[PDB]
């Protein structure tokens, strides 16, 4: 099995393919049960909610693996991985991450020029290194620029073709606005595209068909089910510690018997 | 500074003392600022949240651990932990373990008696092999029984005693469902008890005030938050997946501001101004 | 795959001499000793990573980390000891050998040690080792300690069981006739691992004689670690009693030996 | 506490000899042999640990568990290389300050390297180490190299700015003089580390002259672990060439003097 293989099998059964983040191994479970055929582990959650720290590149690869194997230890749909820059900096430092990565379980990852962003060429070479690191060519290596925004609509086609030479597998454009800029990165680079669904930011709430209108061939929801759960576990929190009792929450809790389903206690 | 010290004080500062269940770092975070005293990490969570496994001993120390640390790393609220019955056969094992526990940072734990469970004898030796192990004597041991699905109260109580004797520090009464059984073990027992008032279970929703009138200690809610964690989780779930896009689930959702200001998002950038 | 690389070392070289590395840097010497094959030794996990006597201490997080650490680094095949699956049901020894498997292990033994469980009850374990493989060429060993227990005639119908499971492999304890590893070479008709330890009770055979025996593998568990922990004994003793190193330079690797065993300038060349 | 112990083991000795050990055993080593305070070199767990050069490959999650490993069994305190601090902003130094107190180290030494960083940049290292502290008795070293890279002037400067900046102690790089460590002494007035490595352009000065130079400690860091490997692989070496050990086995520890070494008839 290659869960590479997979992950490039899901995009093409599904366009634009719909990766929802999974912050732990449970949610990996229930995204499952609810159809999806990919998943993403959000870097931003793992800081957030496995280690209860900002975004700010205070998690290690450590922190990121370990989630990695514990969800594709139990969850087999393919895992799409947030690997930022490499968390390392040398050709060895991103080849070692990649590895890892790969070891850990996961399907595909993703590593982007923000350093204000690098030089085309410097991240021409990282994406060498991931390429070059790869073991298995079905893995995939995704690119995620943020070119546009920074220096520019021409800047940014150019950075897309010269990371599709170096290897990418496929592309991700930060903060777009417009579906637009989605057809054009399409029309450039010439690889499956993916668009960042993220609540409460600079982009709209693309739909899946408005996504389709502009190639889109992936839909991601990095946070989307992390920011319900920390919503409803402040809310039982919060009732439990003015009642003295969680009598008037049980109705928002997700049952036995469901819990057990999703498990597969029963099986075991 | 001493979490073990820290737990202590929570108890003599709460009465009964809330303990909830933080399946991660972020939610410990959460309770905290929801003004808890104190919180726990239970077994049955690290299996099927963290590994999204069944509870039936398939976890490792290691998959504690690794919780125990990401939890206490950036929340200071003292921890109570699940070590089951000590993560190994051997009593080396329990050494181990309680020692492995207590440095990952948690300020106590609970090590129970089941095998049906062992006998009295049995358990006597498990809480001496970790009374033992505890290096910081403010570590708090606390014993846990279940003898109450398959014995009765009167045999359940003998056990506490012989518990305390080997050295447990508080009590952990399982499947208790009347207020006055956890009033008998308070008055044989000696030292503090915990009441597991989790959902779905044979034990009833008790209130804090009913706790208090039968002399309860710590109220323990192991899994509460994740349960309505998980509902909400799927919901999201569900909603996108049949209408395209998430719009009809953003009502629900904790917006960035308020994730921001749980795991300090500000103070961070602050740090950096002052620079 | 690690496992398909551990059985064509396994053609290729006959006896096939494994050797156990404590750590990642041995494994790189021993690489560059000219060995096909390493081995990561639990008694040396115990020991050595832990500082533990073997005696059940150590967990499967312990191993797991020597063997990412190993094989991140050594592409040599690796077999590693899994004791009995780090548990006690199905699901543990399932979830032990997937994890030995994913962490980057080509090959790992099991053994009927509880006395030793049943025949019955081994090889339920075996069944579930070969059951919760994902590469088919992953290789699964069987340890049996039957001999010297319940006899070569309970020894002999325990290892044709557990061929039968599934075991690719046999390491059958306690040998120190070669006339009975060709006995048990023709019994369980797959390849037969003597381990050629020291300071135990098996001879110290050498690989012409072993070959003459129908042995398929060579193990040396700790000899390495052996002679390593003697010479840093040593480098502690005087260095304490006088008061500095100057008398044990003579019998330390130098820095450039260090860097070139671990190739420093192609990777500083990288950067 | 740990930190504790190391000042205790500071006091009482003069200079306080520091070795190194490579893993859990040879901890436990250096302790039969009489130590009263052990190390953990960066280097060591590079290339030991993960059989890679010392070039920034390893990360804080290798440290750590080697510290884990080593203080689980032995009581000695154990000195710890923390580079860098494993991050670029104080955040990650803080984190790493704590993640190694926390998994059982008695002290850590932190370095200006990136060329060395500014004074100012190194002083906010150790001020953000310093503050990240929980417990007083925990040390922290400033190590420095910039004799080597900006001179004498430059580095007694900067070693000054580090002490006022909290360093509890100072670990100053490529002296090869008696009389310039008295220098260092005099002017950062706090107890002083002489690395005594091998192979290096430093001297091998014994104790009575570190004394003399009013050196405070004394560092072998992998003094044990370079003779361990000559010895490991002429084992490896003659075992592949004669087709067995009986050759080796004369420099072998034998079966009771590693048992003895692990306490392993204790637990039996
Ligand atoms: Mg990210
Ligand atoms: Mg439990
Ligand atoms: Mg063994
Ligand atoms: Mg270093």
């Amino acid at each position: 099995h290659s869960p590479g293989q997979a992950f490039r099998a899901a995009l093409a059964k599904e366009n634009p393919l719909q990766i929802v983040g999974a912050i732990n191994a449970n949610h990996a479970l229930l995204a499952q049960r609810a159809g999806y055929q990919a998943i993403y582990l959000s870097g931003g959650g793992v800081a957030a909610g496995s280690l209860g720290l900002p975004d700010l590149g205070i998690s290690t690869l450590d922190d990121v693996l370990t989630d990695i194997r514990r969800i594709t230890d139990v969850c087999p749909l393919p895992l799409l991985v947030d690997a930022d820059i490499g968390f390392g900096s040398s050709a060895f430092n991103v080849a070692r991450t990649v590895k890892s990565i790969a070891k850990a379980g996961a399907a595909a990852l993703h590593i982007e020029d923000q350093v204000a962003i690098v030089s085309k060429e410097e991240m021409v070479d990282r994406i060498r290194a991931a390429v070059d690191a790869r073991t298995d060519p079905n893995f995939v290596i995704m690119a995620r620029t943020d070119a546009l925004a920074v220096e520019g609509l021409e800047a940014a086609l150019d950075r897309a073709q010269a990371y599709v030479d170096a290897g990418a597998d496929m592309l991700f454009p930060e903060a777009i606005t417009e579906l637009s800029m989605y057809r054009r990165f399409a029309d450039v680079a010439q690889v499956p595209i993916l668009a960042n669904i993220t609540e409460f930011g600079a982009t709209p709430l693309f739909t899946t068909d408005e996504l389709r209108s502009a190639h889109v061939a992936m839909a991601l929801y990095p946070l989307s089910a992390f920011r319900a759960m920390n919503r409803a576990a402040e809310k039982v929190y919060t009732v439990l510690r003015q009642e003295g009792t969680q009598k008037n929450v049980i109705d928002i809790m997700q049952t036995r018997n469901e819990l057990y389903e999703s498990i597969n206690y029963y099986q075991f």
